[PDB]
């Protein structure tokens, strides 16, 4: 399949080089698998979704996504217009109130939530986690983590926004889940996206166009735009038989787009999420 003038996020996780429009990728799309968005929220019923969107936990008055952020990150992993495995489910956990903050107590138990929730859900291909989120270290978050990890979800978490070493962050320094630094249309580490040994992955993060709430859409920047391509192409593979929840990370970090990245610090990986699609 090929979809034109796609967002640049898109074009650039299937292609080997920066500056192109299109969005090539296998008409599977991600059916049968899930992703959990571990956010805001979702506007399910926003068209851009077709039903495939739905909100399964909320530790607030309401399910409501009443900021945006997780509608966005929804919308990367699949929305049919923005997203990366456009025929995935989408199962919303809203952590975050509407101002964009949650305590990490309540940021643990909806990843235990997903942890279980999954066995509810049929997920034949696989169960991928996005955590578009995080504050400072805690080692109650990063075992979170990494309980949802072991069993048997693709956890992809966001690196953080702080131009600083993500180990100084959770969950982004937890070793066992797949932490995604953000990158620009011209192959550059965006500015802000953390960096050091503990990622595993770059992806798309600068000006990134995806869904919103109103059933609108707009552009956004952060580490947190990134996760969801990780976790939208992790989707997307696991469909297509390439790797499963446990394996998923490493196999998108052996099959990346290798030292084509620009302002990445000594000692961080030179690796961009790319899905090898040829047709
Ligand atoms: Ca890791």
């Amino acid at each position: 399949a090929a979809q034109t003038n796609a967002p640049w996020g898109l074009a650039r996780i299937s292609s080997t080089s920066p500056g192109t429009s299109t969005y090539y990728y296998d008409e599977s799309a991600g059916q049968g698998s899930c992703v959990y968005v571990i956010d805001t929220g979702i506007e399910a019923s926003h068209p851009e979704f077709e039903g495939r969107a739905q909100m399964v936990k909320t530790y607030y008055y309401s399910s409501r996504d009443g900021n945006g952020h997780g509608t966005h990150c929804a919308g990367t992993v699949g929305s049919r217009t923005y997203g990366v495995a456009k025929k995935t489910q989408l199962f919303g956990v809203k952590v975050l109130d509407d101002n964009g903050s949650g305590q990490y107590s309540t940021i643990i138990a909806g990843m235990d939530f997903v942890a279980s929730d999954k066995n509810n859900r049929n997920c034949p291909k696989g169960v991928v986690a996005s955590l578009s989120l995080g504050g400072g270290y805690s080692s109650s978050v990063n075992s979170a983590a990494a309980r949802l990890q072991s069993s048997g979800v693709m956890v992809a978490v966001a690196a953080g926004n702080n131009n600083a070493d993500a180990r100084n962050y959770s969950p982004a320094s937890e070793p066992s889940v797949c932490t995604v630094g953000a990158s620009d249309r011209y192959d550059r580490r965006s500015s802000f996206s953390n960096y050091g040994s503990v990622l595993d992955i770059f992806g798309p993060g600068t000006d990134i166009l995806s869904t919103w709430i109103g059933g609108s859409t707009r552009s956004i920047s952060g580490t947190s735009m990134a996760t969801p391509h990780v976790a939208g192409l992790a989707a997307y593979l696991m469909t297509l038989g390439k790797t499963t929840a446990a394996s998923a990370c490493r196999y998108i970090a052996d099959t990346a787009n290798k030292g084509d990245l620009s302002n990445i610090p000594f000692g961080t990986v030179n690796l961009l999420a790319y899905n090898n699609y040829q047709a």
